[PDB]
């Protein structure tokens, strides 16, 4: 039993809700919140900009030190950093950005990072301003993640579309 509330159950391990991931994180304080990161951990917009804003830019400060030490992530890769005031940990995961020409096949690799954590609050990778089809992202999530994932979908219209079209 966990404290996630109001989710629709899609499969044995995947749950979905129309919610602002920032407000959800502040309520649940999950062990792991997933960020929709880029390889530079430059948290400018979308989920990343919103999460970082909610940390008062502490996420960005921590991320800049991470990059200065380690260099950029790989597309499809991840790193674990602090969750600041939102969660114990933030798993920064880089899905391919279609608006940069990146290989959509890398979306499965991106979701594989979730399997290193027993429970996660997460967005749909590569959706939104990353330019992929969210229906496809949900399908890859369900077919790749085996741990317990609670998906927050900001856009109510998209949420309803994702539920109604889910196979
Ligand atoms: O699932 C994500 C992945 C792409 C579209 C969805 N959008 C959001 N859902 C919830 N909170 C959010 N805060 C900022 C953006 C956002
Ligand atoms: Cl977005």
């Amino acid at each position: 039993v966990n404290s996630f509330s109001g989710y629709l159950k899609l499969t044995d391990n995947v749950y979905i809700k129309n919610a602002d991931i920032v407000e959800e994180a502040k309520k649940v304080k999950p062990t792991v919140v997933v960020n929709a990161a880029n390889v530079y951990l430059k948290h400018g917009g979308g989920v990343a900009g919103a999460l970082n804003k909610a940390t008062n830019n502490a996420m960005q400060v921590e991320s800049d030190d991470y990059i200065a030490t380690n260099g950029p992530l790989k597309v499809g890769g991840s790193c674990v950093l602090s969750g600041h005031n939102l969660a114990k940990h933030c798993l920064h995961v880089v899905g391919p950005n279609v608006n940069k020409g990146e290989d959509i096949q890398l979306l499965k690799s991106a979701y594989e990072n979730f399997n290193q954590h027993e429970v996660l609050l997460a967005p749909l990778l590569s959706a939104g301003i990353f330019g992929a089809d969210p229906i496809h992202s949900l399908r890859v999530c369900v077919d790749t993640v085996r741990t317990n994932v609670y998906l927050a979908v900001f856009d109510k219209n998209l949420y309803d579309k994702l539920v109604s079209s889910f196979l």
